[PDB]
């Protein structure tokens, strides 16, 4: 639809050039628009700093701070270049910090508010269940470690996922699991792009004298990796850490890269990570099981029209095995 | 003007592309000259390892050691291309290396000559403050680290800038603090980018528990920066490493690329970095302050003309706060 | 000539792009085929992790496991390129693992045998002489390091080269010494890119206080790289490390980047790294002596056509000084 800038109060539209991201790998969507514009337009609004929200025919899609604004000029005209991130991008970029200094019994989400606090970032815990809901004997933080380190180091001792959405809140909760889409080769799929990756798969992966280890079916051949371990790690968090290896190499290594056409699925809302979904390119025979979009990007060109670029890869690549400390 | 490139004692000419670059952030300019050859040239005074003098129009703009030469040839013809560096650029390349190993009461002057003597580097003190010429009680090399480095330390210690000039020498100062070039749009400043990016600015710095910290008032909202230092850190040096990170990202945050028409300034000499200048863009309400020039690249091309690349951005992020060792 | 795949047992031609690189460098050629599809083309045999065999005109060029399958489509058509590697792949890739955990009295070859087991890659000495195949006293692994660095580590120790063939099989030699083929511009040479680099040469480099030296009589300057060593060096390893890193500056300096017509050598073999040859550009006034081939790349494209890409540097450049350890 209509892609509208919310900034400095006022209402910015007509840009030539839009591109926004979302991914699961992140805290934090990305955005950044386009426009010649006449001599005499006032971009204060735009500053960096400024707050920002991105609308698309109505609907928020991200909500943060101006990161920057470029300014390309000749005698005859200037292009303008907006981009900002959700407000979560704070949390990546800044150090965790706690009147405190460390937790006693408190939960992930507990932690999180705390250390979100500070940034104005609001948590949405969106998980149901008593595991990762269970409290922390104790939490404490890590000299200068930024926010979203601390919190991955928390979150991977839950087996939870942490995200951002529309709105600029840090979200936890795990891949979807129910599949709710269907990408169809030369109806909404335009292009499709398949790639099944093998350099960096191996048979067996071995962490660190303390052991744990996962395999992978998929590697035919004998292919070990081994992982040196700290001496005092438990066979579990050696278990966990062999498993997280053998995930993120499947992520990387079968994924499929898509061309959708216009910004929204069939239900209307607009394309988001984390969306399980099915891919049916039978004229090739590939009809695909449960991917899970890893990444999305909304764009507008003149030489790209309203395209969507969807990532997916295999939803066993984002779980996120138990780890300690 | 024209580009004469002294070799081997002889005198080369006619070059068809010419890339000469100068910045601050390095003790060494560089070049690049190209030009197709008839075959049966004889470029034996352009190989690597030639003393060579880069004139333009007379004025010397780069006095080195030819670094490299290319030759591509087809049964038809051959492309070269010779480039090479200030004298300078062996004290960033090589060893620092003293007959003693130390120094007793002498200035960064006089540890810079020692330095740079076997390199047959002279150095160019363009100070003239108490300050930067005061003695070190004692300075060390550090197991070898590179003239480069080692001067960086005690540079860093007297808050003071290194650069290089035609002629090869290695130059001692501070920022340039009176304006005297201006670029006004349309005129002999052909296209302008500017850009304002705030993506690795923070509100606050701290550095390490001894501790000292800097604010950047210009960033809004909170984003505060750890920095981890050694226990035995004087508050002083820990509020001059804050300092510096915070006019680093200034730095990097806030600037502008010029293309100017020409090599030349109003008053006839050519560009030069650490220069302090204004920009005036008024008819894209941009009228900028004192913006330092902290690169400087003079280009001859068929599809680019005779223009040269002005990088500036805000003079204070080149102000180089005292910090011991 | 033609080019065949033989992988899952069935025969693939037709490939409309392909490129397959060996180098001295690397103990694992690679290869890419690429070619468009009509739909309902059965691929099920160029899955990653098939065997494969990948011949020319009949004598085959490599052989291992497939490594990757991409599919690009569109409504109308797709695009699949396959990649894969040789056997030795697995070594770069993989652990080192071995029943014991250490060697005695074992040469290098024999080590190797016992690395290479597991991984079904068969050892091919091609050296007689004593000093390399001279048993160590002992022998033992790093822990998870691969197979590859282990071999690298003890191949060092007996200043040999390791490389892979096609065949897939590891083998242990050193640069050739007898020059074979001769590359004249404008018959079998189409186009010469000769590169004389010295940025990063130095006059003398020194290792560590122990210590020991090596040279650089091309490097006219005074121009000293330090390299800092371990306390317990023989003044043997300093002066052998000293002179590997004089020789790598010498490889990555003097380097030659050819086009050659065609796949075949004038005797009608395929180009392959570890030839020594001699390069005559008379017309250009350059004539070699011995310059060995330290890569080669064959490929196949419509814009391209059927050509090689040879580099070569000094074989000086790669002879591997004897370091312990």
């Amino acid at each position: 639809n209509t892609v509208t800038l919310r900034a400095d109060g006022r209402l910015f539209t007509g840009w030539t050039s839009v591109s926004v991201t979302r991914s699961i790998e992140s805290v934090a969507g990305y955005f950044e628009l386009g426009v010649n514009v006449p001599p005499g337009t006032d971009l204060s609004g735009l500053a960096p700093g400024k707050k920002f929200t991105l609308e698309i025919g109505g609907q928020i899609v991200c909500t943060g701070y101006i990161d920057s604004r470029r300014r390309q000029m000749t005698a005859d005209s200037m292009k303008i270049t907006v981009a900002g991130r959700d407000k979560t991008a704070d949390l990546i970029d800044c150090a965790a910090v706690y009147s405190g200094g460390q937790w006693k019994n408190r939960t992930l989400e507990q932690i999180a508010r705390d250390l979100c606090a500070p940034y104005g970032v609001t948590v949405r815990w969106e998980l149901s269940d008593k595991e990762s809901s269970a409290a922390f004997p104790g939490f404490t933080l890590d000299h200068s470690e930024t926010v979203y380190e601390a919190l991955v180091r928390a979150s991977r001792a839950r087996g939870v996922l942490m995200t951002s959405n529309a709105a600029g809140e840090l979200v936890f909760s795990r891949a979807a699991s129910t599949a709710t889409d269907e990408l169809v080769l030369g109806e909404n799929l335009l292009t499709l792009d398949f790639e099944e990756d093998f350099r960096d798969r191996f048979s067996e992966y071995t962490v660190k004298s303390r052991k744990g280890t996962a395999t992978d079916s998929d590697v035919t051949r004998y292919r070990p990796m081994i992982i040196i371990a700290d001496s005092k790690i438990t066979a579990k968090d050696a278990q966990a850490r062999a498993l997280r290896e053998q995930r993120r190499r499947l992520a990387k290594s079968i994924t499929f890269e898509a061309e959708i056409d216009g910004w929204t699925r069939k239900d209307g809302q607009l394309w988001m990570p984390n969306l399980l979904v099915t891919i049916d390119a039978s004229k090739y025979a590939i009809k695909t099981t449960e991917l899970l979009v890893s990444k999305v990007t909304l764009i507008l060109n003149d030489q790209d029209g309203l395209k969507t670029r969807v990532s997916l890869a295999p939803r066993e690549g984002f779980l996120v095995p138990v780890e300690s400390d």
